[PDB]
């Protein structure tokens, strides 16, 4: 099986993907960073968000492992001590899918991206006000610091600081948070978070400036000249290649409790 | 087609009632509280939560209608006005279907209840503590005033002020959330809302007192010796006769935003 | 001097309050629980809060110590090694005063009550409405499960449990958080926490249901016929022996931090 | 007496300014914006943090006044049409004086702001993480989007968006709220808000990154090779013309609840 590996770079990581690549070729497993069907990302979950992003065009083709060589992650989810083991068990598994949100950006006179973890917005220098529509019904005048859609494996980073729920990626779902709304007797949003299902459509509409800071996982842009923002569940979704059980609350409960 | 009604029982209530029984009676629609096929609900949410509970062994052959007398409701979405619109359409419509939560409680030496909003779990005079388990997981030691799980249309309710999500009922999940949980260096718990699907069960387990008092929408009880309390989404489904749209994040923004 | 030393009772602490009345009988030191000058606790903070409430009418005579054979105290801020060291220090220290809340109860056809963390109110069996009084200027009608009132050291308890702020005893203050308030369309609170000066009333008055469960610190007792519910920060405060630097942020840091 | 006064440069806000030029024409005063001894701002709170800053350096020696031609303002607390009687009065009152944030920040190889609101700290472009120290104490190591200290009067403010506390300007004293902070098994913040007493000194110290986006109210700057930010209660007051009683809670519940 064609397959590559991604380091964070440090001595720790590089050594360990020099070490795997090694183990592998004592198996029929071909290194191909072009055409991989096994994507192994070695590091964190930054380590692991590029990886994603560098071949997130062939996402239904391959199947992601991460491995932590600093703390646990949410999608490096398992230990260098076990890299021997999982050379052996990859080299003859059970896949498991996320759900991912896509985000449209039109202008005036299209752009669209793939988020694992979340997608935001926020003003380019000045007060951000928004339009937020939901399914053509405008639902609330935003005014704040910004706005964060999450993917349901997203809601455990960004979400979580913003007061969302953490949601079990099981669900195809989107998140809405608010970042620093205002609310007095004049301006008014929901402040609770909102959960999206498959099909729903909100789109984000500029009010007075048009320049929006927008981010999607890592990457953050200026957009110039923003018509709108439009969120949706993605048709697409990430595949893991799952070894054992690891559950998402367990996951959750080893990040978070102990 | 046999059809009740219940009402608020203030005066624009049971006139309202009185209206639409002798309206009623210009076609073929029997009166019958035993065994209808519709049940109208003529109040507030309230009356309608009281409506659903008095029929909840015959959910599967129920559909129910709510009229808001007083403010608009989530479950009464319908204005007086349109009482005899309502008649006649209703005499010669689409079914919508929305989750509801299952919650059971075990003894020592075990009772079930079906929530349209939430159940919430508080102590009867002490400290609250359980331990809150997922799927046989123990995922957190509990410390606070107590817990509240929702379901997708009772995210509106008491969760939302709580600081939960709101999410759209056609996702089936509940939702659980703290109530003043205390965290320090020694105590820990998540603190952010929990959404989990369908087939997933949270337990409650004590660890001290035994002694709870468990809310189920609006009936309260004072339970002894308890040693589990089981929420999970249920099998069973509220049925809503639709007559026209008004979709949910409309009457959302109807209801808070303005 | 006179003093007297309480425990919580539990076999650790009954043998450190032996073994202090022994080391203190070496010294000019008179055992007294009628007439302390001096007040150990011996235990946790709800020893300590004990030990306040069994003294509330010589406050002005009295300078407090908490020892904590448990987990660190925000009150009880001494080690048990540290005893013998205490016993000596406090034989020949300076005095730290923090700011105590005052409750009236008022009826019917009057009670006042002292709090060391807060006062706290709820309803009895129903919906809790209330209408908030400040300085005779109505300022708002709160819907929720209750209300809570707290001094300055008290902000590290209830009070941060229910999103409030944490402020240094030095402030003369109190805080009052809400407890779950409904915010829709039709009902309207301030949302944030609220801190007043010494010298501003918070006056609640009930709307229909006159029945309440109030709290003061661990005291819970259900009031009946209630007309009024009067908050304002005390001319009374509680003395502490100081013997070392040991400050407020320091042992906030130590008791959520690490 | 010397004036002067500032518009917001609206056509409203332009003839309301002049028509009291022109009144004041008829008394003892001198229009002289160099050295006023009145400031009268016609416009909202903007329009007043401007006039403020404008006159930052001779505060002991002016007495503000806000006009609100647009909505009710915490600042800008009089009515157009109250504008011929504001001349009078003012011609031939009594003084009320707010507390003031001083924010110093210091580099390599210092500059010190006044802030009537706010001072806010985020990143340039980056993850944010510095040290928060008060009092020469280290209290912990802060990772999110940023944080905001707050004066009583600013408490309203950006403060209320980030779930601070409301603080009567007669506590003198500032209000330390995060944004957006990351807190899972590895990284821990105090969570809640903090408020400091006069004299106590917050200082920010970087960890990695040294550059720093600094806000003081309105006016946001990069700041390079940032040392330290230090926040700290100022010994100056900004002071008011108060010519009737207009309670701050009454202005907070014009502003938020009605
Ligand atoms: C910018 C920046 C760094 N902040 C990222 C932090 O959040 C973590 N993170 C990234 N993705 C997730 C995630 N999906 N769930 C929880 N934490 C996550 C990452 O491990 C790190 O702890
Ligand atoms: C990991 C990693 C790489 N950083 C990207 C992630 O950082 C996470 N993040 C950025 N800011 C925060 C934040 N302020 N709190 C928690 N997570 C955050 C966010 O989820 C984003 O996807
Ligand atoms: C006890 C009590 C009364 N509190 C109920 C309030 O919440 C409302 N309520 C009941 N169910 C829902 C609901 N499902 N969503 C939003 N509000 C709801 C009810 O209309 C009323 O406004
Ligand atoms: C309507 C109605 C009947 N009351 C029952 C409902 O009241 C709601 N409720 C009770 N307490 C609160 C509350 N404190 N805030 C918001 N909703 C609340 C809850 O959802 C419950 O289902
Ligand atoms: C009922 C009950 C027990 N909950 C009390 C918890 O809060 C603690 N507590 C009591 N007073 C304070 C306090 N003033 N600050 C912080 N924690 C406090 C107590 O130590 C214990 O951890
Ligand atoms: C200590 C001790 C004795 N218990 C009394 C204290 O418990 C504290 N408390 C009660 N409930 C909670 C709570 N839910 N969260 C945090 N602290 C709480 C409260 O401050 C009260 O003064
Ligand atoms: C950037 C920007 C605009 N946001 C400012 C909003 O907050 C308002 N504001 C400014 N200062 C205060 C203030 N001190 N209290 C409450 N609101 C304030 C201002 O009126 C406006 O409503
Ligand atoms: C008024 C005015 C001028 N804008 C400055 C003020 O805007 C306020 N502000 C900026 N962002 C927010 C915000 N996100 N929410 C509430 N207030 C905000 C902040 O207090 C600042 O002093």
């Amino acid at each position: 099986m064609k397959y590559m590996i991604t380091s964070k770079g440090d001595e720790k990581s590089d050594l360990l993907r020099l070490n795997m690549i090694a183990g592998f070729g004592e198996y029929d497993m071909e290194y191909d960073d072009v055409e991989p069907e096994i994507v192994i990302s070695i590091g964190g979950d930054g380590t692991f968000l590029s990886a994603f992003h560098q071949y997130e065009e062939r996402l239904d083709e391959i199947a992601f492992i991460g491995i932590h060589t600093g703390h646990l992650g949410f999608y490096a989810d398992w230990r260098p001590a076990e890299a021997d083991k999982l050379v052996k068990l990859l080299a003859k598994y059970q896949k498991v899918s996320y759900p991912l949100l896509k985000t449209t950006v039109k202008y005036g006179i299209e752009a669209t991206y793939l988020a694992l973890n979340e997608s935001t917005v926020k003003s380019s220098g000045g007060p951000f006000v928004v339009d937020v529509v939901i399914n053509d019904i405008h639902f609330e005048r935003f005014r704040g610091d910004g706005l964060c859609m999450s993917t349901p494996s997203g809601t455990t980073a960004y979400n979580k600081s913003l007061g969302g729920a953490l949601m079990h990626p099981s669900i195809e779902a989107m998140q809405l948070t608010e970042m620093a709304s205002i609310n007095n007797r004049v301006y008014r949003t929901i402040g609770s978070p909102l959960v999206f299902p498959k099909h729903h459509v909100v789109s984000l509409q500029p009010v007075n400036d048009k320049d929006f800071q927008i981010s999607v996982d890592h990457l953050s842009i200026l957009h110039r000249d923003v018509q709108e923002i439009r969120y949706e569940v993605s048709a697409k979704k990430i595949h893991f290649a799952r070894f054992r059980s690891f559950p998402f609350w367990r996951r959750v409960h080893d990040s978070f409790i102990e």
